């Protein structure tokens, strides 16, 4: 199970390394790219609903196992997130986008399991909008 | 169990038609007190949890059952969104706070559950700043 667990952490640290180490977008752009690689849900469904299940609800048997690695998980999505906003906002200003990148993340996950495609995709649109017009 | 389910429904729609009742506040102060009522997900936890299990990952036996339930919640408290926001906001701005606003509630749900209450109320109180600053 936790070598399922590091299977899909990896994966999706992968896709967004490939997005972040490109040079030719500015960040808003760059940001852009991330939020819609974290938030492609309907890739890898499995990958994606098992890494939901295994940060949401813990099975509280493994509980202390995968809180660990999550947090490894977190503070790697963090650095990409900080080393694009830190050029283009304040400090107080990306600690707030960050909190809030996380919670829309985190809701259009769940959402996306309630929702069809269509409803779904308008959703995840007004949420990266949302995003945008805090970088101007 | 949907008897438990209207239960919670019933408590949360009451709570929130005691803000939406109240006459002395503008908008954005009502809309921040609705905000931090559907988030306050210390005060009936389990009532919490509950809805939470119901919304998001329905028993596939009740599933039809629960899903009209749901909506009809939805209705009620899209209702009081719509209420309040088309006094300050344009359509197309309304339609956006509103997808935002069950996307951060949605996602702060989720947090409630792995984050401690520091870290949790400093995320409730960035996605209200961002739900604001849409408002001016």
């Amino acid at each position: 199970f936790l070598e399922v667990y590091q299977d899909s952490i990896q994966m999706e640290l992968t896709e967004l390394g490939r997005v972040a180490e490109r040079e030719d977008l500015v960040g808003e752009e760059k940001l852009q790219s991330i939020f819609f690689v974290a938030t492609d849900f309907s890739s890898n469904p499995d990958e994606k609903k098992f890494f939901q299940r295994a940060v949401f609800y813990p099975p509280k048997s493994l509980f202390q196992e995968l809180k660990e690695e999550t947090k490894t998980y977190e503070q790697l999505t963090n650095r990409i997130l900080r080393e694009t906003l830190e050029k283009i906002v304040s400090e107080e200003a990306l600690v707030r986008w960050m909190h809030v990148f996380y919670a829309l993340l985190d809701g259009l996950s769940v959402e996306h399991g309630i929702y069809d495609e269509t409803e779904f995709e308008l959703r995840r649109k007004s949420a990266w909008a949302v995003l945008a017009s805090l970088l101007k």
